[PDB]
């Protein structure tokens, strides 16, 4: 029951990068995800959920292996979304690519380099508000996680967005 580890980042500039230590206690498997705050839907009408989801999408994949698990039409789009959407849209949602760089820290301290990926994140994740990048089998131990937000999104000017590392249960 490891505690999940949140890395805050910036989507809304090219080239931002953040790097963090990161330490797996359990040999297991773990979703990294990005997790967008929203405005409580009592403050607004609900329209801050509304524009997140449409950034989002509402298709789904499958973490583990990237199989489709969620298909929608832009009839059922455009019903919860209305004129905040036209008929361009894509329910795949904005792609969002991200450059995920992972070392494992040896015994002596050299680093290693395990993991270099551009993911073309895209689709709507399991959680809350959330984007599923993908499922890595992690060994215990220690790693330094790197995360490069490659495009620039306006819409994320000044929106808070985790890149999240949690244990799979399933």
């Amino acid at each position: 029951a490891p505690n999940p580890i949140s890395i805050p980042i910036d989507l809304s500039q090219a080239g931002s990068v953040v790097e963090k230590e990161v330490k797996i206690e359990e040999s297991w498997s773990y979703h990294l995800i990005l997790q967008f705050a929203v405005h409580d839907r009592k403050e607004d009408g609900g329209l801050d959920g509304k524009r997140v989801w449409k950034f989002l999408g509402f298709n789904s994949y499958d973490p583990r292996d990237g199989k489709q698990v969620g298909y929608v039409d832009y009839r059922l789009a455009k019903s919860e979304l209305g004129d905040l959407i036209d008929e361009t849209y894509d329910c795949d949602g904005t792609v969002v690519p991200i450059k995920i760089t992972i070392h494992q820290i040896n015994q002596d301290n050299t680093k290693k380099l395990i993991a270099d990926n551009l993911y073309m994140t895209k689709g709507n994740g399991s959680g809350a508000y959330t984007r599923d990048i993908t499922t890595i089998s992690l060994d215990k131990g220690k790693y330094i996680f790197r995360i490069e937000n490659i495009e620039a999104f306006s819409e994320m000017i000044g929106r808070k967005v985790d890149f999240t590392i949690y244990i799979n249960k399933r």
